């Protein structure tokens, strides 16, 4: 390991971005090789100290996200040591999570409705960035519109910062396969779909493992495309074999895109 | 002491599943056996008070009202220890947030057009200006508060941070002007057919967001003088802010300037 550590005078920690329990998120500027300083976010990241399990996975997981290299996944700069605390660094986003920006869109002073091909076009991105994650056998396990960030150049890239993004197979047996993700990606296709609506309006959260056993699942929105419904409920199919891939889904709406005429 | 005239025997009620269930309260569906022999489908809240009084006052004086816009209180059952229930007509087609939400699906109600979103702004003015001028505090405005009628009319009910006007987070004075503000808040839970005020913006963040003049914005394609409207609920000081009989007119004003 190591490998993905900076010196800790290298890192100016400013103020936060938002606090959890098991952890905060703040902006920061990091001095890199070339002498620039680059605009960071830094999650400090609290593990069960008790023993080791965290602290040893939580290295090896950095240990190749480091050698991850992919325009639709978020990148990670490297850990910090603080002491005993560590923190994640990647490049500052200031365009902030994608969930949030949807919202924004229905704003007259925020960004410009969005139209529906740049809806497509944010969907094709996170599939792009799950097909390179799971032809890594790499499980997210946290696929949502609020875990999806903008980067400057208004692509998303995914990263990993729910009962109602968790498939139907992982809520009564505890288990998550790559199909699982694909699940989560059918709700944030959903949660863009809608520009930020809350999947399932009036099922509650307690109740959503009845919803879904008795075969109910998310709803076309208003004037969602029949395709892209389609393809989307595709991803809730009760058996997760009888779901596609991430490589596959990403080539449906890329064709599905480009079916469609230019903004 | 017309408690009695509010209360209603038990054995006359009939309890079924739940609609929604609270900490405070539950409420169920129920079957209520009336003075004629027939049975109305009623809702039933179940309220849970530390060791009661008051609360039967409370259906004394909310009995007493009458606006189509309010919704109206049946009865009051007591149940044994002591188990007050309250007893409201049932509506079929639930409250307004949720409803709003369900237009934006195909399966659920066809997409509002934005003249009967005003006239569900129109029909909770109705039901304000009412409660208002009777100096009743409402406390508790949102679009989950609200209910619809079997006919499609809105009506005021009472089953929240961003709902709570900026005078009445510092201090916990509350007046009908706070009422007017959770008003606007409401109207603009409408505009936007049903997203959380304040997009971006932290529960608690909200005091000082407030107290730096920023309000919440302005929707999409909601029409500039109903925006407007919706902004003055907002203004700093209370007594700036119009009443809900002002409020009613102005939107039936833009509802009939508008075409059919
Ligand atoms: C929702 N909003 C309102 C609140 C909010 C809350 C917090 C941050 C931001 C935010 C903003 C921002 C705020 N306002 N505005 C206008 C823009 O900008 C940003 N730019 C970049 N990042 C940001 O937050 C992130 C922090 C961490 C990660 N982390 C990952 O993706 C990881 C993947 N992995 C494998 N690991 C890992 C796990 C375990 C390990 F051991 C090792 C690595 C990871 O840690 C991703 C994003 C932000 C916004
Ligand atoms: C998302 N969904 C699930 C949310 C939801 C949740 C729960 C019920 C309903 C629901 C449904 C319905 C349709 N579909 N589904 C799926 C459900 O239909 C309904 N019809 C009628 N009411 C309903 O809920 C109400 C129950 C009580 C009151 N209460 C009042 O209005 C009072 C005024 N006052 C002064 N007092 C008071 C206060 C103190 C006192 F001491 C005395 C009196 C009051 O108690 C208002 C509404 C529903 C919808």
């Amino acid at each position: 390991l190591e490998d993905v550590v900076i010196d800790r005078n290298l890192l100016i920690l400013g103020k936060i971005l938002g606090e959890g329990e098991f952890g905060s998120v703040m902006e920061g500027n990091l001095k890199q090789e070339d002498g620039t300083s680059l605009k960071v976010a830094v999650k400090t990241m609290k593990l069960d100290n008790s023993s080791q399990r965290e602290i040893e996975e939580f290295l090896s997981e950095a240990a190749c996200m480091k050698d991850f290299s992919h325009p639709n996944v978020i990148r990670l700069l490297g850990v910090c040591i603080e002491m005993p605390k560590p923190m994640v660094i990647l490049p500052f986003m200031k365009y902030g999570d994608l969930h949030t920006y949807l919202l924004y869109s229905r704003l007259e002073t925020g960004p410009k409705h969005i139209p529906l091909q740049t809806l497509l076009k944010f969907m094709v991105d996170i599939a792009l960035g799950m097909e390179y994650l799971s032809n890594r056998n790499f499980l997210h396990r946290d696929l949502a519109a609020r875990n999806c960030m903008l980067r400057d150049d208004m692509t998303v890239c995914v990263a990993d910062f729910p009962v109602k993004w968790i498939a139907i197979e992982s809520l009564a047996d505890r288990v998550y396969t790559s199909k699982s993700d694909v699940w989560a990606f059918g709700v944030t296709m959903w949660e863009i779909a809608t520009r930020g609506m809350t999947p399932y309006p009036g099922v509650q959260n307690h109740e959503m493992y009845d919803y879904l056993l008795h075969g109910h699942r998310l709803k076309q929105p208003e004037d969602c495309l029949d395709e892209l419904y389609e393809i989307m409920y595709s991803c809730w199919r009760t058996d997760p074999l009888d779901r596609p891939t991430f490589s596959v889904l990403r080539l449906q709406l890329e064709k599905l895109l480009e079916s469609l005429p230019d903004v």
